[PDB]
């Protein structure tokens, strides 16, 4: 997959499986189950760049709708609910997008 050399198979088949049904994406337990929280600055930033699909350098609403399909791509798409809290939870300074700081920072909380 995308994250070969960073993260492990069966953690992300394991943190897919966890949120499967509708509405259950939780960030805290997809970072922890995913094997993300104790990586490099290094490394988050290479799993940053796969989420920001458009180089744009942010994370934005649509992209992270679409976060479970860089792990598989036949994933489901976050619900509009799930993609609102998880932007509120990423996006520290309130400007409506997320960068790679403050994608580290949510991992790390
Ligand atoms: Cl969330
Ligand atoms: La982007
Ligand atoms: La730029
Ligand atoms: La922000
Ligand atoms: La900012």
């Amino acid at each position: 997959g995308a994250f070969a050399g960073i993260l492990n198979d069966a953690d992300i088949t394991a943190a897919l499986a966890a949120c499967k049904a509708e509405g259950s994406f939780d960030h805290k337990a997809f970072f922890t189950k995913v094997g993300l929280a104790a990586k490099s600055p290094a490394d988050i930033k290479k799993v940053f760049e796969i989420i920001d699909q458009d180089k744009s350098d942010f994370v934005e609403e649509d992209e992270l709708k679409l976060f479970l399909q860089n792990f598989s791509a036949g994933a489901r798409a976050l619900s509009d609910a799930e993609t609102k809290v998880f932007l509120k939870a990423g996006d520290s300074d309130g400007d409506g997008k997320i960068g790679v700081d403050e994608f580290g920072a949510m991992i790390k909380a």
